């Protein structure tokens, strides 16, 4: 039932997913997913979709995302659009008024370095001084780790930070969609499909998951995609990510001293 | 731009020998013109391959699971819509009651052929809109010479194919207005609703196409056997004419407001 009590994400790696006798299924070996009990159904290339899955994943709320290799975004599909006019006009409203959306903004800062940003300062500068503390973030990561490191961009760490990453994205615009809001409309990062999402997941990325990349990264793996995948699954469980990002939502946009719906 | 909207049934759609094709229930295959559309709805039956799904992504056509003929949507692709600077725009105009009331006396033109009346609040258009509704079907039966006694195998073939026209009215609304980019539940007529603004959009669809088609359909019939005329019109969101006039009046709506369009 609801996200909170749900398995983070499963991966389908490479055959056809259909409904038989009502259940989902893949097919090479066929294979029970519990679909209505996870929150993210990643799709690897060489799935195929019938028109009964991808119906049956929206039904039960499960968010569908195909990806690429390094778990690079190709396309998600679930149930259309919020179905809540006020929650998506209270986002909006947020997002469009320029003194509301630094608040938010600040708030977002406050969380993801459990510091108050300094004070009267614009959108544009505070993107500014997050950059730069996350450019050295990395390279303080690199150092303790003892990889080498030439920037955030295929370097085996950069190939691991965007699989990690995009585990994440999946998890985070699961928990967007289900509160009701739009992950087109962002508030530091604007102007693409996952903008909101951006926001809300580089507030935690950096508690273990970012560092999780640097471990399996140090390791010198050459198909690291599949342990980076294993990985995020287990932080999700012991970290209840889902529990924390539903609440986390709220917070940011609760920060414009809007009444909320 | 893009503004056609296709449907595709029974069969697999993926991209062969790099060609971007449906494979249909008897084995002939089919281009499909995947970058030179909005949105594909999907049908019952359809399997879509992971190379299909990223090549429609990097031409930016949406996905839409549906009904037969588009009776409802049952999912989408980019959920919520792909693009901010549209769902900002609508929201912008949905939240200013002076663009609120623009936009809906917009609807009343479309809806009527001309101008509401001056001093009007959105539930007073809502009103009077409701006042004409029988006038249009009797205006509509004359034009098309076709006996009327007013809107009710429940009787009528001209009632008949009015029910049955109307069927995939709402999901077809629905998959246009994912197209353009919008939300469906911000809405200016209709407030409150999951589908608000379909609501609104089906309206002036209604009677702008649905029972126009329907009387052409009850006109030109030749006493055909009433399963046949039934199906046919069931099936009037079909015709690509009609697809693809939905965008544009979508946007035609949103227009009034007066504020630049994304």
């Amino acid at each position: 039932i609801p996200l909170k009590d749900r398995v983070s994400m499963i991966f389908l790696q490479y055959g056809q997913i259909d409904v038989i006798d009502g259940a989902f299924v893949l097919i090479d070996i066929r294979t029970h997913i519990p679909v209505g009990s996870v929150a993210c159904i990643m799709l690897e290339p060489g799935t195929r979709v019938s028109h009964a899955a991808v119906r049956l994943a929206a039904q039960v709320g499960t968010l569908l995302v195909w990806v690429g290799e390094a778990g690079v975004r190709v396309y998600a599909s679930g149930q259309p659009g919020g179905a809540r006019s006020d929650k998506l006009l209270y986002q909006a409203k947020l997002a469009l008024d320029e003194d509301l959306r630094l608040k938010v903004v600040r708030k977002m800062f406050e969380l993801r370095f459990g510091e108050p940003a300094p004070a009267r300062r614009s959108v544009e500068q505070l993107r500014g001084i997050e950059g730069s503390r996350v450019r050295a973030t990395y390279a303080l990561l690199a150092k303790q780790y003892g990889v080498t490191w030439n920037g955030r961009r295929g370097d085996t760490i950069n190939q691991c930070i965007s699989a990690a990453t995009s585990c994440l994205y999946g998890v985070t615009e699961a928990a967007i969609l289900a509160a009701g809001y739009a992950p087109a409309i962002g508030f530091v990062h604007t102007g693409k499909p996952l903008s909101f999402v951006y926001d809300i997941a580089d507030i935690i990325k950096f508690d273990t998951v970012v560092p999780k990349a640097f471990e399996i990264a140090r390791r010198n793996p050459g198909e690291p995609d599949r342990e980076v995948r294993l990985a995020c699954r287990d932080i999700f469980r012991s970290s209840k990510t889902l529990a924390k990002l539903i609440p986390l939502i709220e917070d940011v946009l609760a920060a414009g001293e809007i009444q909320p719906p």
